């Protein structure tokens, strides 16, 4: 078959691939990106779609606009499993047009020197002298069978993880996800019979017995148009999250019009902390299919604009070094774990204790405010359960007179700040990696007893 050569093959266009595309762009590099879905579809992945511009910010990547920004976003309401207590949490955000702002990305990417190939599937890693080297490609739309040769593969595939799945098990790269580490997730966007209230706030539902692991969610898109959905744990036989969404829709959207909706859909959602290394020899891996996803609220597409920025310094380094080695591309992990991934880590600590919780404690953990809106924002954004926020929340916590995994909240804390500094502590090399892995899984394996 054709050979091609490239400097960078970046496998998904997604939020992860179409960053670290637009990152390495007018670099030097010949890049090519490729995906199975056509140009119009590109980003269509079913999300709730909606980004802090925090995530922006951080990288001083451009904001949606026109057509791309659907609904402006000013804060969240949270709401207690017994309806009785809402916290406004005030923030600024964005709900997206996911495929045209992707498509944006994807576009000034290509305007700046980047190729990219549509419904163009990558089929076999090349895997050669030890190291990735590229891909067997299926291009759908010339028919055509390619290999190409690139010196650094950035696999951006998503949920499927396809690419690395196929690769030598013995690899780190090739780390599997647990079912109890993710959560599936089902939306639908409507039109609604009324205005929708507070229309610039998002809504969150949390209640162990109609999303059971994850919660309710009514986003909306408009005045008029809501991303209304939920997510469940894996792993734990729960029945079809369907079924949880045909019973419950009406508590949660009572104002939907059923005979308006625009699009509907699920799909797997990460919530772990990261892939233990996001480079190998010849590879990096970013988005969720090297696990990038917020473990306690699910938000993946800040972290996966991150993780692109993070793979495009690695690799330009890699360059500069001539060195595509897991060693030579390493600078990814530490880049990661400092931008996300320690965040990540805790954050994964956090949503164990959170998942376990009955609604009885969640409806009294916020009637109480055993802890702020600030300090659940401060968990979310910075992974920090700060210790004397703990502290404070087990005065209140003491006053309880019957059992309740709430009263394990300080020693939750303590361990949540145990392993980000781990992860702060991020092995320098890669003849590292191995013993810090079990300094984390023991760290988790420890923990996961302590809450029984
Ligand atoms: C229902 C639901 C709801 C939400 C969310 C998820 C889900 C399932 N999340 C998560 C968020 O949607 C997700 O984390 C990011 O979109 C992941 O971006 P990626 O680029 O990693 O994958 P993404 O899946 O978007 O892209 C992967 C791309 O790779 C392509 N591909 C796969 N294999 C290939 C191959 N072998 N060859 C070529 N192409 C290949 C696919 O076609 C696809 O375009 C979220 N996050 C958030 O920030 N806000 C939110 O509101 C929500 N809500
Ligand atoms: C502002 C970003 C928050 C939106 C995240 C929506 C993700 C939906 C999936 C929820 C499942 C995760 C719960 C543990």
């Amino acid at each position: 078959m054709k050979e091609l050569k490239y400097d960078v093959l970046i496998i998904g266009g997604g939020f992860a691939g179409s960053s670290a595309a637009y990152q390495l762009s007018r670099r030097g590099l010949k890049i090519l990106l490729v995906d199975s879905k056509p140009w119009n579809r590109i980003g269509d992945k079913p999300c709730g779609d909606a980004v802090s511009k925090a995530h922006f910010d951080k990288l001083g990547m451009p904001y949606p606009k026109g057509e791309e920004l659907e609904n402006k976003i000013n804060g969240i309401k949270l709401y207690s499993p017994d309806m009785q207590t809402v916290w406004t949490v005030n923030g600024e955000g964005f709900e997206l047009n996911a495929p045209l702002y992707n498509q944006r990305v994807l576009k000034e990417a290509q305007d700046r020197g980047v190729e990219i190939w549509d419904l163009t599937t990558a089929m076999k890693p090349i895997f050669e002298d030890g190291y990735v080297k590229g891909a067997v490609l299926f291009n759908r739309r010339t028919n055509e069978e390619l290999t190409v040769y690139s010196k650094v593969v950035v696999e951006a595939t998503g949920y499927s993880r396809s690419f690395r799945s196929k690769l030598p098990p013995e690899l780190p790269i090739t780390e599997d996800l647990d079912d109890k580490d993710a959560d599936v997730a089902y939306r639908e966007v409507l039109l609604t019979k009324e205005d929708i209230e507070d229309h610039d706030y998002l809504r969150i539902f949390i209640d162990q017995e109609t999303s059971p692991g994850g919660y309710w969610w009514y986003f909306p898109k408009g005045k008029n148009k809501v991303n209304v959905g939920l997510g469940i744990q894996g792993g734990m036989g729960y029945p079809s999250i369907h079924e949880y969404y045909k019973k419950y829709l009406d508590k949660y959207a009572p104002d939907v019009d059923k005979s308006k909706l625009l699009v509907k859909g699920g799909a797997l959602v990460p919530t772990r902390r990261p892939l233990y290394t996001m480079a190998w020899n010849g590879i990096i891996v970013i988005g969720d299919s090297g696990f990038t996803v917020n473990p306690v609220h699910g938000g993946g597409k800040g972290s996966a604009m991150i993780s692109g920025y993070c793979a495009a310094k690695a690799i330009l380094s890699a360059f500069e070094t001539g060195d595509f080695s897991a060693s030579g591309l390493w600078d990814m992990n530490i880049c990661y774990v400092n931008e996300y991934g320690a965040k990540q880590a805790s954050l994964d600590i956090f949503r164990r204790f959170l998942q376990k919780l009955s609604n009885d404690d969640i409806n009294y953990g916020m009637k109480k405010k055993i802890i702020k809106e600030e300090d659940l924002l401060e968990a979310s954004e910075k992974g920090d359960l700060h210790l004397s926020v703990a502290d404070k929340a087990m005065r209140v916590i003491s006053g309880l007179g019957r059992p309740s995994l709430l009263f394990k909240l300080k020693a939750v804390a303590e361990s949540m700040k145990k392993i980000k500094e781990l992860y702060l502590n991020y092995p320098r090399s890669p003849s590292s990696l191995g013993s810090w892995r079990r300094e984390v899984d023991n760290v988790l394996t420890e923990f996961n007893k302590s809450l029984s």
